[PDB]
């Protein structure tokens, strides 16, 4: 079957338990060449050889649950996901020898323990052993190994393995356990880019998405502490200590959805853009700043994503939370007072029906934020907003003029792009949060003589230069559909060492990806199910490869 073979000398397996392991490789998802997608490699800790089927199903479960969160969900079909069936002598719960020597320290942190058996480089195993074998043999780039990982290179111990984390976007280690923990190890200068999370804890999927947010998306722990120094302020994608709303990096997002800067705990000098974010508390979704920053980060790792359009909202425009001085109080009470006010004004998503015939003479606001991913093409997006009767017709005033307004917004280029986690970067140092970023507000005065009827709602569209609808008043609550991937030989047999996963897309989506020319050594033949609206759960897209 498909596998990689490692050579682990005493620096990686000092007790000889894994001196020459054979590691079966399973493809969970490969929708395009590895050279065009983000490659995720997932290994199991504490799974015996007879438990590798549990491991594969565990990865599929955690991965599919991660793909339900924005911003990952927008990129769901642009990941290639591989499960490496690393076999431990002992299960994790039995407490004997495991592949990765993971221990849970006194702070409940899962840690690769170099000193457990004296394997002095154990926590370098991903970039020095697993990664380079994978990239030479499985990855479509087939980059030949450059250094013997069981010898000391001339010069830097680390530089020869930097290339690993450009071909493998993320290493994840799933522990076969119910224990609730999580850890992320992000220090590319010293080779570290992996996270560790449990298979069966009560919030295992939430933890996975969270540690994935640290690792791939570059997001900071919103539960952390302290006053950020100037260099750390520039460095952080989603944390701040800047109290002045006119200077805070994410000022353009203030007042959009639940973006209202606030202290992450009473008295804290550490500020978050939203109190309700998975990066502070794993029960939440990603906040709008994390969604933006993660969407930008992933755009650096693929080639064909050029625009981010946050989901627009419509709010009664009262003047509240409309200027910087409305955001100066950073207490949690101010955050929740802001979110209550938003709910009292909301006219979109699940509050569409709050529109009523008393809205004549009132102002409404269409609000979103837009990020240009291009550093070459400025963009011009047209917003349209109108009052729609329940039968779909456009409402009018008493003179017959449609209750409709339009405004075009100019989105400047992302000239700062090369400073924001580009391919090859060892870290993020400084970026201009506002480069390529435009908060867009379209305010409409509903006429006093508006001919409103019961059941009227606000409709809207964000349009590109060709009139294509990028978002509309149905986007937020639209139905998502599950699509299943299968890999088959031309005779219909399932390809061994594949375990095709599922993800979700908006109902009606036409998938349009160029399939990879090869799967392992199998040659691509044809695909069934692409370029066709996905309109049923369990829809199967079938990739056919020559045996
Ligand atoms: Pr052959
Ligand atoms: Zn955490
Ligand atoms: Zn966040």
């Amino acid at each position: 079957e498909q596998s990689i073979q490692l050579t682990l000398g005493p620096w990686y397996s000092n007790d000889g338990k894994y001196s020459n392991p054979t590691i079966p490789v399973y493809t969970i998802q490969k929708t395009r060449s590895d050279t065009e997608n983000m490659v995720v490699v997932v290994c199991g800790e504490g799974y015996t050889k007879s438990q590798q089927g549990k491991f594969i199903n565990d990865v599929k479960r955690l991965w599919q649950d991660a793909m339900k969160y924005e911003p990952y969900r927008s990129y769901a079909d642009r990941f290639n996901v591989y499960a490496l069936c690393t076999a431990s002598e002992s299960t994790f719960d039995n407490g004997g020898s495991t592949f990765f020597d993971v221990i849970v320290d006194k702070y409940n942190s899962p840690v690769i323990s170099n000193n457990l058996h004296g394997s002095q480089w154990k926590n370098h195993i991903f970039e020095r052993c697993i990664g380079p074998e994978f990239i030479e043999k499985i990855h479509d780039a087939h980059i030949k190994k450059k250094c013997d990982p069981n010898t000391i290179p001339s010069g830097s111990e680390y530089e020869p393995y930097y290339y690993v984390h450009d071909y493998i976007a993320q290493f994840a280690m799933v522990v076969n356990t119910k224990s609730d923990f999580g850890g992320a190890y992000n220090n590319r200068e010293y080779g570290f880019h992996y996270f560790i999370s449990p298979s069966d804890s009560y919030r295992a999927s939430k933890t996975f998405a969270h540690e994935f947010g640290h690792g791939l998306l570059g997001l900071g722990d919103e539960y952390s502490n302290g006053y950020l120094l100037d260099d750390k302020e520039l460095k952080s994608l989603n944390l701040s200590s800047v109290e002045d709303p006119e200077k805070i990096k994410w000022r353009q997002l203030l007042g959009f959805r639940n973006t209202y800067t606030c202290r992450n705990a009473y008295g804290s000098k550490m500020l978050v853009s939203s109190y309700e974010c998975i990066m502070r508390d794993t029960n939440y979704q990603f906040c709008e700043v994390c969604r933006l920053q993660g969407f930008k980060r992933m755009s650096q790792l693929v080639k064909d994503v050029d625009l981010y359009v946050a989901t627009p909202e419509v709010k009664e425009y009262t003047g509240a939370y409309s200027k910087p001085s409305d955001f100066t109080d950073l207490e949690t009470s101010s955050y929740y007072n802001y979110t209550y006010n938003r709910n009292d004004r909301l006219l979109s998503g699940n509050s569409k029906s709050r529109f009523n015939t008393n809205m004549n003479g009132k102002k409404i606001e269409l609000r979103t934020v837009i990020q240009n991913i291009s550093d070459k093409n400025a963009r011009q997006l047209k917003f349209k907003m109108w009052i729609k009767h329940s039968d779909g017709s456009v409402a009018t005033d008493s003179s017959g003029n449609p209750l409709q307004t339009v405004q075009t917004f100019d989105i400047p280029v992302w000239n700062d792009k090369a400073n924001f986690w580009p391919l090859g970067a060892l870290d993020h140092i400084k970026s201009d949060f506002n480069s390529g970023l435009k908060s867009c507000s379209l305010i409409y005065q509903i006429p006093s003589d508006a001919q409103l009827k019961s059941g009227d709602t606000v409709a809207f569209q964000v349009l590109d230069e060709n009139g294509n609808v990028l978002a509309d008043d149905n986007t937020e609550t639209q139905r998502y559909t599950t699509v299943s991937i299968q890999y088959k030989f031309e005779d219909g047999s399932e390809i061994p060492n594949t375990a095709g996963g599922t993800f979700t897309v908006p109902y009606g989506t036409k998938l349009d990806l160029t399939p990879a020319k090869t799967l392992y050594d199998y040659e691509f033949i044809k695909v069934d199910g692409l370029n066709k609206p996905i309109v049923s759960d369990g829809t199967v897209v079938t990739y056919y490869y020559k045996n």
